[PDB]
């Protein structure tokens, strides 16, 4: 009785955060959804329950998107617990906030392997059963940084850039098939990989305050002077993941703000 | 009951406007227009909704505030602005007439400013709106003999940021929705799917980007091109 | 002796025109236009170029004409169209008058349509040519209260696209150059240089385009902006 | 007596091809030029003479770029024989053809390490110099694969992409300096690498028939149906590095004839 009802999801990383609105948002439309992070159990029961809130199989699982078979073995678990893997959300990352010059070239390696190879080794696991059934999603969550670049992200900026550009490769291969890859480019979002940001600027600048650092990181980079929130981007992978997407190929749905557009 | 119940809405055109405006009606909005096409203008109303058929040409400014005066007074004020007007006129930049680059810039661009000059202060005093502008894949990408559709729709995306930044912090947002083709080789051309694209596509974008879920997409482009634009 | 020598070139505006001229006449070629101004003008002359002043009204196709044809008598075949006549007006969109959205359209839009329109069979009969368009960085992203500017520098793009496109497998290269801003605060808003970007520069952008290196280089953007695109 | 006398210039890769037109070009303008190779001695003479036929100092180095270590020596090396590097053009890469199916992790790796990582090591190797010496330029030969994706090229479009991000947030890093970052995207350009991929094609659908091979790949992307030369990339190169392009930064410089316009 729901548009994406039977669908078996998958979201590779940030159970807090993006990808916890994400599964919410394919839970609501019916889709089974399997949370992968890098944690173990902090918080991961309320999580959990949240999705599962919606009617719909819900099941966790920790896996290091950064080794291949660890990724394999995520895929190969959501297919004995729900089924083939039929919506791909590829959601791993990290940030690190240095200039070129001091960027540790190990916090490279880590930012590229989580935030651009992890999304090849998924795409790769998962696209034979999308072809077989002949249908498929693949929404990476790419960012706004993957369109545009800031001062002392490059490991970021270019994993970004890159998992577009793997977008756009994937969808061509697919495009005469009923399988659509697209990504998903958010712009600042209130999470725990933004918050330790603000933190850092606020100890910086700000004497510690929070809320000038957030209005100063705000005011620099988006227009609408407010964070996009995870619900908005799981509104995104689900319009993505649905029918009127058919043709929705290799493209950008850039929730942002307004960050892009100046 | 729906997630468009209740909101005004206007297509300057049409024929993705008539797909635009039948699944803008399904999601619960009262639309207004610009053999078979009555067949299918008919159908729109089949969905509880108040939809209004109009004839109004875009290129007179005059005639697109008669069209928002007959809106604002028929349903209510305009909340949901899809201008869709557009004409297509294929020739060499060389012997393109000009009467064509004038008129194609004239409804494919200067009417679309138009009609959200007009509808902006309502939104404004209202605290929200949608302004929805139907480019195309032309407007990001180049094409032959497409000299004045191109530079129009370019045009069109660059006005659809800067009206976005411009209410950037408002509950209006304003972003564009680019087209590819709605056998074979003409596709493989260009569309590497080798499908059409449905005007019902187009239609759901729409409704997507005038979604609740669409309150912090301002100033981008929705491309629905079978990836085009992605080579 | 020179890259440009022995080429005709034209600037339709200026006053960034004055040094894509100047940087013109430094190469070699022989330019026409359209206090410290008439001086700078006079200096142009001084590298051995044969320079012509000239005031004709972009929005008149009339007199585009007539500027082509001085040109084609004066000094000969039109080889190098370079199009900078632009006009700008910062207005809200709601305010926005008509009539310099129509003038914004009308002198930094469709007066680079005519001028190629005009010159480009001479290029063809020649089999070859350079069309640089002065679009701007509101030509790739929005900024508030530039309405029809940034409108009509995505039009421009576009239409520099499609030319390029048309005259792919010929001589003639058709491209667009994009400045910046050319005392802290303003930049550091847009430029995160925090420094102009010169008319010398642009007239060099223009010279290396013009140049063979550019022979292949087609329908595509020179930033000259001090990074303000790259964020 | 020219426009680039005195600088120092470091080609990073592609000694045949797209590196050897730029060396020349940069040659010309008057700078000393150091050629990087992963090939030890098969026509580097020729090359190099080709390159030294301007009267200026012509060095040769042998590197492998996706060690850091031997990045590292590179630069030192072009220290001590000519001086500070000052003009850094990150030209490494390879490609490797295949879906994404079956596209070898291992070949992604090699790409992702020459294509994108190279660059990183080579800059941040190289910009305290520049910084020192208030002067710089960092050219990084992208491709139109960088802002477009191509069919079975999922790694090579992704660090294409990931390298005109990293140039991107260089040039933001370095926008007060006169040290400059930019990209140029060359579109096909007739080199070994560029020899293969046609030869492959001539064997799999045209009987080993190479004109025809060439004539399918060009009309496949390129409207100008001809290739771009090294001369031309090298002459986009030296106005990168020229007095001209102080305010150019982090922008593209596409030599496509017209690949990326449609």
């Amino acid at each position: 009785k729901r548009v994406l009802s039977g669908r078996v999801a998958v979201v590779t990383g940030s159970r807090k955060g993006i990808g916890l609105g994400i599964a919410m948002r394919l839970a609501m439309a019916g889709a089974d959804v399997v949370l992968n992070g890098r944690r173990q159990s902090p918080e991961d029961s309320a999580i959990v329950e949240k999705v599962a809130a919606y009617g719909t199989r819900v099941r966790c699982f920790a896996a290091n998107m950064k080794d291949r078979a660890q990724v394999e073995a995520l895929i190969k678990f959501t297919e004995k617990e729900l089924g083939a893997v039929e919506i791909l959300v590829n959601n791993a990352g990290i940030q690190h906030v240095s200039p070129v010059e001091t960027f540790p070239s190990d916090k490279w390696d880590e930012i590229i392997a989580l935030n651009l190879t992890s999304a090849f080794h998924a795409t790769q696991l998962c696209l034979p059963s999308m072809r077989q059934r002949g249908w498929g999603r693949i929404i990476n969550i790419a960012s706004v940084q993957g369109l545009v670049g800031s001062m002392n992200k490059s490991a970021y900026c270019a994993a970004k850039h890159g998992l577009i550009g793997f977008t756009k490769v994937v969808a061509l291969e697919t495009a005469t098939t009923g399988i659509t890859c697209n990504a998903i480019c958010p712009g600042y979002v209130y999470t725990p990989l933004v918050e330790e940001q603000i933190k850092a600027v606020a100890e910086a600048k700000y004497g510690g305050d929070m809320e000038a650092a957030t209005q100063a990181f705000l005011c620099e980079k988006q227009p609408a002077k407010a964070f996009v929130t995870v619900e908005q981007v799981g509104d995104a992978a689900v319009f993505l993941a649905s029918p009127g997407a058919d043709m929705i190929r290799g493209t950008t749905i850039t929730v942002d703000g307004g960050w892009v557009a100046q």
